[PDB]
């Protein structure tokens, strides 16, 4: 009764509040804040997925008109210099879809840029959530994702570091926004910026104080294979390795804009420049959804699929057992199992990206609850050797190679 | 020859479609390599040379266009997945971006790389004005690299910043030289103009604390000021109306980025918080181009030669002048056109933003610039909050200039 109002309130809306596409000939000479204000009486985010199919699938490309511009570029390809450019100009016009100067015009407006972080936030939970399918919904994901890109570029990001001299405000934001080991008390979190700890973070320039993306730094003699010996520990007021144990996305809706490539690569640099003696750079990284794929694969070794829910960790003969055989099918998931031809593990594929080497594979390096029912226990080292990182970089984006450590293989060969 | 070997091996090259979202290892050390390069050229020519290579070398590979153009309509005679025409539409989407785009993107990323690019646009700008640089190409390089600055210099990305006293004397200079309106003659001058009932604000960009692109000077007065003079040299121990008496850009650069527009619209806010009892607002501009206009129309010898600061010595030849000049003055800013808009710049910046042609003032600015520049005579474009808005859209839509009832009736004289 009135679900039907608010359905057909979404439709007139979306007509008069996405600004229209003038003439290519015409392209030179408040609709947008009522948008913005509509958006945020949305409670539900099933509401807000309603609204992002529509603007999607109607306001996206004129497929007719690009058709007749592709085919006249082709038509003068059988002119002048010109003649040639003018109509492929037509053509890149008529490929700009109608929700862009939305995004575009929303930007104008006060807190405009915050707005579109948090409605690519929405737009990725539900597509998550299978609120939102299709092709349409995809291309405005990219859209908006490119613009985001633009705003949020690694010369418009300010290096902050986090002290217990920074604002509560700010570790409250940085300790909430921390699924990889979450903070336990305030005490911790007074340890994680305390000595032998170093805690970084990129804010924008025009948003000082507020974390983006968050990297957590030990100072170390030895690359770590436990995180219970890193999060549990108390260092006193010489390093040889420094060890990222967690890297924390706070704005979801900046997923894919490389805020965390970017943000090691200007840590390195920092750490250099306080420690220039310092040439050890790894990291103590979850392998997240192994336990999921190796329980998908099992489907007697019944009593396995069963046992593998944290439980299983308390009998000593079980661990000591399953040590050689989850070791060999964890190196096969790092590096064996692809997905689109590159790395199947998220985390593994982000390191890769960076130029890291799948150096170690470590058993029981997070004996936590959610390490057990995440990773099995294991975690891994991606070591970062900076006077290859840039060809491992290449190697792996380009002709999809991970670079791995005998060890690592020696257990892809044990393996197939 | 340098220049073709280098280009080759420092613009980045055009990434696959499937990896347009990684930035290249190499790309940062390319990038580099260019900024050096360019620096290391001395004369004007020999960077309107790199840049006219850089436009027609580095833009848009015309052959895979083509292919992608075909391979879209290939799709079209037959009815395909949804998914699998977007993916092809996409693909002549990114075959239509240049590969310069990507040697400017990257360039950002570096330290001070957003001001190399400023440079770099007001060096094309200039190359393209001594016509060193021509062709379509370099037209569309320029497009591409103003449309991303007008992106990083958006209002969102900049500080309003006040100056007063208390503000760094390297910030004073800087505003002192970047005067592109009234010259401050002193110190002592400079410290009135951020002093008692005067407001100086600027905008620098986020990254760039306290470094002006564009200043703005406010007077706070009782009326609608009629005289520069009135202002400058007037030492201020209720205000009714805050007078713009100077506008100043200090980035060639950023030619055509709108800083004036969102500077009169955030100062004017700050305004209306500091004073909320405040509606009257006003500029006091000169009209600088309309002596040079009036000569041009004498080719009546006399006053060809006479009209060259001398002349306002004699109080009979300036009395006999008052009701011609300014009548002249009315039609020159309201009937003397230019591709459909307003002659004058100063007049088209004011009416674009909503502002009426609401006066003529007799001998406003007695200054040797002054006297040389408009005979004396300066305006004030009147800004009417209620209207701003209506009166912005009849102006760059309709080209219609709202004018006061003493400015028409000159005019109507004319």
């Amino acid at each position: 009764g009135t679900e039907n109002l608010y359905f057909q309130s979404m439709d007139e809306l979306l007509r008069r509040a996405v600004p229209p596409t003038p003439a290519y000939e015409l392209r030179a000479a408040g609709q947008c804040a009522d948008f913005v204000s509509f958006y945020g009486g949305l409670a539900e985010t099933a509401q807000r997925a309603e609204l992002l199919g529509r603007l999607a699938r109607g306001f996206g490309v004129d497929h007719g008109q690009v058709a007749e511009q592709s085919a006249g570029v082709l038509h003068l390809r059988q002119r002048e210099a010109a003649v040639l450019l003018q109509a492929e100009d037509r053509l890149r016009y008529a490929l700009v879809p109608r929700y862009r100067g939305l995004f575009h015009h929303i930007s104008k407006l006060d807190g405009g840029v915050r707005f579109l972080v948090q409605l690519r936030a929405d737009l990725l939970e539900a597509q998550a959530l299978k609120l939102v399918e299709g092709p349409d919904v995809r291309e405005m994901n990219g859209v908006l994702k490119g613009m985001l890109s633009e705003w949020f570029s690694s010369g418009f990001l300010n290096l902050e570091r986090v002290t217990w001299h920074s604002p509560c405000e700010v570790l409250q934001k940085i300790s909430e926004a921390e699924a990889v080991h979450p903070v336990k008390n305030w005490m911790d979190m007074k340890r994680r910026v305390g000595p032998y700890r170093r805690c970084y973070f990129f804010s924008h320039c025009s948003t000082p104080g507020e974390p983006l993306v968050v990297l957590h730094v030990a100072l170390t003699g030895d690359i770590s294979s436990n995180i219970q010996a890193i999060v549990k520990e108390h260092p006193p007021s010489k390093i040889t390795a420094a060890i990222f144990y967690s890297i924390s996305l706070t704005q979801q809706g900046l997923q894919g804009v490389e805020l965390g490539t970017f943000l090691i690569k200007r840590v390195v640099k920092e750490l250099q420049r306080e420690f220039p003696h310092l040439g050890v750079f790894s990291s103590l990284s979850p392998i997240p959804g192994f336990t999921k794929w190796l329980l998908g694969l099992l489907n007697n070794e019944t009593l396995k699929l069963l046992l593998s829910s944290s439980e299983w960790v308390q009998s000593e003969k079980l661990v000591r057992a399953l040590q050689t055989p989850l070791m060999r099918l964890c190196a096969w998931y790092l590096y064996g199992e692809k997905h689109r031809g590159y790395a199947l593990n998220p985390v593994a594929n982000f390191h890769l990206q960076n130029g890291a080497v799948l150096w170690r594979i470590n058993w029981m390096a997070d004996v936590s609850l959610r390490g057990i029912t995440g990773s099995c226990g294991l975690m891994a080292n991606y070591r970062y050797f900076l006077e290859e990182t840039g060809p491992n970089s290449t190697s792996y984006l380009g002709s999809k190679i991970i670079k791995a450590s005998e060890q690592v293989l020696s257990l892809v060969a044990q393996f197939q």
